[PDB]
């Protein structure tokens, strides 16, 4: 599924991401835009052999099991395929575990480089929330 901007904002708010660990909703929408272009089916392979999955590009070396990343830790206890669903529940629940780790949203490269320190409120402006 390719989400609309406000449609995704509304889903993320329902699932409790607005101000989760202090990150306002615009931060999460911005991250999703630049990680996946709002596409739940996005995948990207890394040089170390791991793969990033879904709307928030969660990585198979630490967070989910895809059966082909030796030494995966599967800290979210899910198959990586579950992160490609049109239902973003599993991605949100796993993202909550990731952002509670020491580095916050700096774990997402696209957030650090394209959203941090910008006007992220713009990503939810106009939306009925």
């Amino acid at each position: 599924k390719v989400f609309g901007r406000c449609e995704l904002a509304a889903a993320m708010k329902r699932h409790g991401l607005d101000n989760y660990r202090g990150y306002s909703l615009g931060n999460w929408v911005c991250a999703a835009k630049f990680e996946s272009n709002f596409n739940t089916q996005a995948t990207n392979r890394n040089t170390d052999g791991s793969t990033d999955y879904g709307i928030l590009q969660i990585n198979s070396r630490w967070w989910c099991n895809d059966g082909r990343t030796p030494g995966s830790r599967n800290l979210c206890n899910i198959p990586c395929s579950a992160l490609l669903s049109s239902d973003i529940t599993a991605s949100v629940n796993c993202a909550k575990k990731i952002v509670s780790d020491g580095n916050g949203m700096n774990a997402w490269v696209a957030w650090r480089n394209r959203c941090k320190g910008t006007d992220v409120q713009a990503w939810i402006r106009g939306c009925r929330l």
